[PDB]
This record gives structure tokens, sequence and C-alpha cells, in this order.
């Protein structure tokens, strides 16, 4: 049941920056969130910028957080992996198993 359903729908994607506020942080969440509730898919990426290294412990146990913030709204798809020089985290709607 895809591409010829009724309304249909779409997964959307969020990215996210190191060094943070938490304003910002707080906002982009309830985004990523907002598209899990309703029923859609999600899903999170890193993008780094200059020095990758301090963003590379940084982003990661970032995502981390991140996920745990979710797996109360919603549930990991996909372990989070490294690609390329981007990193990547994949969320599911919370339901069903």
């Amino acid at each position: 049941v895809a591409k010829k359903n009724q309304k249909q729908a779409q997964v959307k994607e969020i990215k996210f920056r190191p060094g943070t506020e938490e304003g910002d942080y707080q906002v982009k969440l309830r985004n990523l969130v907002r598209f899990l509730s309703e029923g859609d898919k999600a899903k999170v990426s890193l993008r780094f910028r200059g020095r990758e290294m301090a963003h590379q412990e940084l982003g990661m146990e970032l995502l981390k957080r991140v996920e745990a913030d979710l797996v109360e709204y919603g549930t990991v798809e996909q372990h989070p992996k490294l690609e390329g020089r981007q990193l990547m985290m994949v969320i599911a709607p919370k339901k069903k198993k």
C-alpha cells in the first residue's frame, strides 16, 4: 500500500548542527516528532562544517541522546551509520512493533 493509496504520504528529513542552542534544539525536536506523531516516517542528518573531528565525537554522542529523546515518542528503525562525510539516523513512528 504505497504510491497508489489515497491521500498518500511522504517521509520528511531534518538536518541538525553541533553546538545547537536549547531553543533551536527544542523546536527542531518538535518538528521531527510532529512527523512521527502524525504517523509519517522521519530521518535525521548531521552535517559537519570545517573541523569534523570535534563534530565527529560530538555529533555521535548527539544522535545517541537524541535517539532516546525520541524513543519516548518514536523508535529506531535503522541504527545510525557513517556515510561519506555525513551522519544519518532513521526514526520510525511509534506504532506497532
